[PDB]
């Protein structure tokens, strides 16, 4: 019921590349919650909701940000749970800002980021899957069989 | 006198680079501080340093920072005063990672991003001066005087 | 009455991006003038116009130009007026060649940079209206009130 | 006590990184293995390593490389263990080759990766003790007071 | 009969890259295999398929593969074969990502990378001709034939 | 003799690489002036010299420059001579910023710009030589006899 | 009547890009010719062009390739003459391949060159212009002409 | 024994990357040449060493360069035999100008590409060696026995 994951992005444009975490989550039956943290536009929202995390139960944070992009590694600072940050693509210079902004922090302060984009944003719901599996068994067994299946569904050839 | 900028960042390793800023503003005779404030080490520091500035007197604060550089746009975010950020020059990505993370701002809270390095950190100080020489007429001849010597002082020939 | 902000681009085809700095200038009710002064088709309308900026009562410039951008570091050359630039967005290089020939000004001559794009045009007039604010209290109240909207407008979570 | 984490990288040469999550590891004291784990000089080394590191107790693993950097990625495509990648700085093209390899990973086989250089690997071991103390009482103690420690230190001035 | 080439590729996606190189072993009489082999999401599919490429009678292989592309130099990891690397071209990084994953590999090791996209893979097939040339004088004749028809086809001015 | 060729520069820190445009010049013995000319310290000499250069009886310009690099590009806005850009290296970029000033003119100005650094000083010196060789007989002798030796000189083996 | 500059491009393709140095040309009444020279596919045509450019009466070569473009340099090892390089845009590496592949010279054999597309190409017509006009007085004073006209023909403002 | 691999450069200051094919091709014992052939300075010095390659008992070209690093298409376009690049690194843009310059080869004309340095070059020479074995079975053994070795050495753990 409560959830143990929450998704937080900057803009409801953030969430055309955010809801593929969102998706995973559901499949995997995390519960999770799925909120807008905008590091500039509400920097107060964001201390709030990353330094309260824990003590409300949260595991994991999954952020997503584009451009010069702060909300993963504001909220890593305000909290000791991991935090995994997802950038999303940017017109301009697309993601590069993104990805830069986001994985270069100083010793000290971690985001563990993931792809720009789509990809980024599937991968960081595995890997806080992956995270929770360790110390919860019946999650660990879906994940398994998720992966077999990835690994089971990848055809021999191409359809040429 | 209270200081009128705040040159704020992130670590001691910032230091050989936003001293360029520090002596320009000494040199022009602006009252300022000279500070490290962490965005990801210090928040809390880094929420009530720019939460407060405009309420001590400050007028512009310059904030340098390198690699993922979020303290210029997270000092914006605080404070309705001039926020001007100078990339740090990184190890591996020569400062491309903190140009680009303090540049490119999203509409709405903005940072004045100066060059790459010790240039950039000069210059941020010599943009504070131009904003508050619009209303201190005493500031603005030093800025012109200043202004006037590094143009008459460049050298027509190398040597 | 009297313009106090001058936006300058150097082509028609910036104005797309320019008009944003525009629009946020006449929200905010500070009076400015909008004009093109190109740095390389029209070099002597340039250094005349930046020269004579202050003795005609600008406060501050917002400059915009893509490709090798030399119009708004060109400006700050001939005047002691903060100079404000914005890197237009190009074609083949999406505005990188605008934003490094804009930002990387030699110790001396300051341009304070913003973002690649529209993005960058609207944070030059807040800019702008941020310098203004420190000498007009009628205005800063009215900037307070704009963040301060900006900051209750962001949503709680997405439309999902 | 049984290794819960494994640092594991290509070559002696990404030792001068990798040095500083073992340093940080053994200073959280959380047991653990470093070792070196080539992908492309030794593939069945580390098709091995990978897939047998859940039924040998790990819990996380730490992978650093450099250039063509496949080692993380390789690693995750073995175990279901979350595996965090740090990108060592090439001398070309200075860990944006390394980072590039690690990051872009396509959707269904995660790499949590971190900053290029020792500040990556500092962090990839910090990241590895966030995790571990979501089940781990007293490890969660001691990286909150790492942390706190890390914040109070922060000098308030530049010397 | 037996094929002398293996085209891999780690998804269906690949394949409007790789059928580049496809049709030209077709077009130079050159026997050939054409499979998917996913890096990350069949790893022991890959290993198998590289360590037993030269007891089954390949001669080279030409691998493609885009984003974090690993499959050329894993491929190459357990194959004593010449391995050709042809980059697909990604969305948000335009094949940098690709090109950077696939050409620095460590000494010791090989991949010969060819360009970014479409021209790459069909370079991979004229390289991969090239090598079997130099045993094979039928097709020493035919790929001699095809560069010769190349010159001569290429015009003396453009339409205009 | 009367200067046909200006060599031109922003900095006495730019002389490390236009140094090897004047050495060139000389050994062909082509007439040329070398100054410095700031585009942003000295935007009103920068104006002089180019709009005078034609005048003065200068045929080709050769500018360098580093970072946000305008000299060549607002050279070329004041005069109809060709004008030719070296772009400097920079301490972060590595002159890549210096590169994109310089070469990205819009339609309707042209620089003709050269390689990063002093290959690129040598190089605007040798396509000025080219220029004025086509209206020059002796010159162009000299600059036949120049490449006839470059090329002869080129080693069969390494040593 | 003869040629006086060749504008040389080693596909059709190029020719969306290279026309705007042959309109320039054209409109400045400058004699020249338009072929096609490729490269990597007609070598000895290039070595053969370039070698007897200044006996045919040549005195500008204006060369544009893109991607691992060497046409503008392969070009200037085999003549005297001034030869300018234009950066044809490429599709994944948006001329940037292009670019760094032409300007990047060796010190002993230069390639003048201009920005990347259209931009290029229409200013590396220009530059011979400024370079014939040296030494022939009418096209000096058409060229003069020209640049006025253009800055005559700056707006003061833009149409918003 | 006749030469069947031509290592060839474009100058002196190449060889210290290009020196790591040639030792390479020696320790397999590959009878080759290793040669300076420049595609700008010595453009129909190139021409005859592409064209006359395969009649002359060659069966690979290595070819380095850098920067606008033109050697290798270059060679590829006059010979059918496989010719492999090697980019080397360039003082400004650290072999990114050299990379793409040969990487990006339009198709119809092929190039190999190996890595950016010395691990290219390395590379370069073992991936000439793997095409040789395919019809050369005593050097296919000691290709082999070279692998081998190489995966057999790599260490457990960092020292
Ligand atoms: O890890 P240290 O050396 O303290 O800081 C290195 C970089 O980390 C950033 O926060 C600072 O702005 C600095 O540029
Ligand atoms: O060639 P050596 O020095 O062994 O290794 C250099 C790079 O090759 C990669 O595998 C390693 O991760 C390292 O970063
Ligand atoms: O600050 P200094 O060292 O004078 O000049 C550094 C760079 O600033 C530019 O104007 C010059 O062209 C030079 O490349
Ligand atoms: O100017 P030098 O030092 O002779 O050569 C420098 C670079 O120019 C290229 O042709 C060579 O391949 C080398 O990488």
């Amino acid at each position: 019921s409560a959830p143990v994951v929450g998704i937080i992005m900057g803009s409801q444009s953030d969430w055309e590349t955010m809801r593929h975490a969102d998706a995973l989550l559901t499949e995997l039956e995390i519960p999770h919650e799925t909120l807008i943290v905008a590091a500039h536009r509400t920097p107060d929202r964001l201390a709030d909701y990353a330094r309260t995390a824990a003590e409300r139960g949260l595991n994991v944070i999954i952020a997503g940000a584009g451009g010069a992009a702060h909300l993963p590694g504001m909220c890593a600072a305000w909290t000791r749970l991991p935090v995994l940050g997802v950038p999303v693509e940017s017109r301009a210079l697309k993601g590069m800002d993104s990805l830069l902004s986001i994985v270069q922090m100083p010793g000290g302060v971690p985001v563990g980021t993931l792809a720009i984009g789509a990809s980024g944003a599937k991968n960081a719901a595995l890997l806080a899957a992956s995270i929770l599996a360790l110390y919860n068994p019946a999650l660990a067994a879906r994940l398994e069989t998720w992966r077999a299946l990835q690994t089971a569904s990848v055809p021999n050839s191409p359809i040429t």
